[PDB]
């Protein structure tokens, strides 16, 4: 009954990462100002570039050149021998107002409750119950390890350290009644952007003992895990240089590592009326509560909606046959406790306030107790 | 046992899928004289833009202005009177060539077979029975009924359509032994780009009577079928101008749908050593072929690599259920069928060849009999 699976995560100065994170200081610098900001702010970065392109209508007045610079400055590219430097990269801005025809079928002259759905599509949710915050030891693990380099690297560890990293956590699993349950880590995956001076050694061992040791319990350690430490052999050429990144290139690792499923739209730089982000937020808050609420051990939750409609067009559920209600019974456990229209979930999950950047990097669920990860007390 | 699930499929004509098909005509126009080029093209649009961003190597000369203008003709973009022109539009490019340490880390002086993955990842494949081509029904029809408008809008039949649509459709389906039977078509959404002249009761009565019947089996279609066409009420604008489009931003649309799983990477504008598109074409190839088989009724494979290493990390089967062997069984199979290496993969699906463009609309599988769409015949 066992099997490998394999979940990846990228730091913060990742490209794609970057763009994300510019994406919604956008929306935060617009939804500081303006609650009701029409935002869909999309980032491309490539050598000494940040592109803004999108459309946003909002009574906000927003310093583009500051937002990104100041963004980019956080996640730590300020001189030219990183790659990519904020207080002199070109910041390009093609951004208009929102389309009158889009605005039209979607929220104007609607009562908030009732605002139509910002496009059609379909969102998931889902959580396990192999770790307590109910997301898959893969992906967390995977995570952890590109926020060990963001510590190492800001507190001065490991000064050859650079923004731009990617890992991979393949774990071992055993089966059990549709659950999953974590034995061991198979394999890891390092690989990290680095100055011009430190050599492979001193990075693979950095690497193991103070990185992989510091995060992964050594109780899924062995002598037979597999080690993949700067794979590549060099990686000074990094960040947006070394590829180029795009919002919303990221979105398995923005949610559950390959786990569960995913319906294609990108969360960053979008308001709660783009469902593409207010619905797979609710997704993941239907599947946590049913999870944290003893229904089942793992599920996965599936809506979805027609721009300008309010109530979502399906709701299903996928228990992985871990429940021992079914599916049809767990279904209407979540239409009596939940209303999945976007102009509601606003409300239930405070979706005006602007706290978004702070999901931009590490997964945008399984952390820090955001509204969406607090669970429901179901009524049935 | 009943349960909805819903796919959604967008048209040649939607600004993420025109980056994905402009990717592609990119890159084929790169293998067309270099069958070895090293490409990564990401392209952006929006009102009057086509920006090219990205990294490529290769001994081609290869006209950008001519290939992207080409590839928006091809959509139907002519006129500013539909929102976007490839006579008149803007071409800027920001390609650079790929990054030295990734060349040598990945294929400068490696044997073809031995080259290592042009990056780390995961990726999934899937099949299902429910059809003949092996796909989901519900994504099937989504994009046929793109197709259906693309060719009624190029015969003429209605000429007020423009290139820019989506669709969405939701099947309910009974559970069986861990297969799904597709029962009735529950709901479908139509949204497609039009002129200032038609109304919207013109539209709605064309889109069921020319559109859904001329795809959809009437088996499926009853009393209860919801429709939702033209639920935003007004789309004159479209295309770029309404909405940002960026490569690899439908990459469930490119797949299955929300069935099975994905593992993050896009496939457009991408040549064989990056895995995420030759070693997810290689793992639907696995999948269909346990299928046909008769090994199971649906599957799910997840494979895995790091950058620069040749043969997969991991290699994982989830058959639902639908098999009488076991997961570890089949894995077996498939080991001792399949070599997952890049370098073979490329040998075994062709992938040096120009038809890339071909797999950049409509799904990249479960259509026109691609390499990776024949069953391998199964030794065990
Ligand atoms: C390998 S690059 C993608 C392929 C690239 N566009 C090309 O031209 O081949 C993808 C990500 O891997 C990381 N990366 C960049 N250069 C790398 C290197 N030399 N070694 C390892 N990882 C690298 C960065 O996080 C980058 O965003
Ligand atoms: C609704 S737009 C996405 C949200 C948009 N960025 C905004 O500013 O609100 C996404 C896709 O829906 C389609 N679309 C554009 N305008 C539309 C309209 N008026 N009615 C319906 N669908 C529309 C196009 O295919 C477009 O690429
Ligand atoms: C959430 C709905 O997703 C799924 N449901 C099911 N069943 C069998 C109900 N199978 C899947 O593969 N996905
Ligand atoms: C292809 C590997 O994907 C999966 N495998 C499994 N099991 C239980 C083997 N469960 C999943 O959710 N996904």
């Amino acid at each position: 009954g066992t099997f490998l699976f394999t979940s990846e995560s990228v730091g913060e100065g990742h490209p794609d990462k970057i763009c994300d994170q510019i994406s919604d200081a956008v929306l935060d610098a617009h939804l500081q100002q303006d609650p009701d900001a029409k935002v869909a702010c999309e980032t491309v970065a490539k050598t000494g570039m940040i592109l803004l392109a999108g459309e946003i209508t909002s009574r906000a007045a927003v310093d583009y050149q500051k937002v990104v610079r100041e963004a980019v400055k956080h996640i730590g590219y300020d001189d030219s021998s990183k790659g990519f430097d904020y207080k002199t990269c070109n910041v390009l801005v093609a951004l208009e107002q929102q389309s009158p025809d889009i605005a039209q079928g979607v929220h104007l002259d609607r009562n908030e409750e009732d605002i139509g759905a910002g496009d059609q599509g379909l969102m998931f949710g889902y959580a396990t119950d192999e770790t307590e915050e109910c997301m898959p030891l893969t992906i967390v693990l995977a995570h952890k390890l590109n926020a060990k380099l963001a510590e190492l690297r800001r507190n001065g560890t490991l000064p050859w350290l650079r923004p731009d990293s990617k890992t991979q956590v393949t774990v071992q699993y055993m089966q059990d009644r549709g659950a999953v349950l974590p034995i061991r880590v198979h394999t890891i995956v390092i690989s990290v952007q680095h100055d011009e001076e430190v050599c492979l050694d001193e990075m693979r061992d950095a690497l193991k003992e103070k990185v992989i040791k510091a995060v992964v319990p050594a109780k899924y350690l062995d002598e037979d895990t597999i080690y993949h430490l700067q794979p590549s052999g060099r990686f000074v050429i990094g960040g947006p240089q070394g590829d180029a990144g795009l919002t919303g290139r990221k979105i398995i690792v923005d949610t559950y590592g390959g786990w569960g499923a995913h319906g294609g739209g990108a969360f960053s730089g979008k308001d709660y009326t783009k469902v593409d982000r207010s619905a797979a937020y609710a997704a993941r808050w239907v599947a946590k509560s049913l999870v944290k609420g003893g229904l089942c051990r793992r599920v996965l939750v599936q809506v979805s909606y027609a721009i300008g409609v309010s109530h979502p067009l399906s709701i299903s559920i996928f228990h992985y046959g871990t429940s021992q209600k079914s599916e049809r019974e767990l279904l209407e456990i979540v239409k009596k406790n939940f209303d999945l229209r976007p102009g509601v979930i606003v409300r239930d999950l405070d979706l005006k306030k602007p706290i978004y950047q702070r999901t931009a990097a590490y997964g945008h669920f399984g952390r820090d107790s955001f509204p969406w990860e607090v669970p429901k007390k179901l009524k049935y």
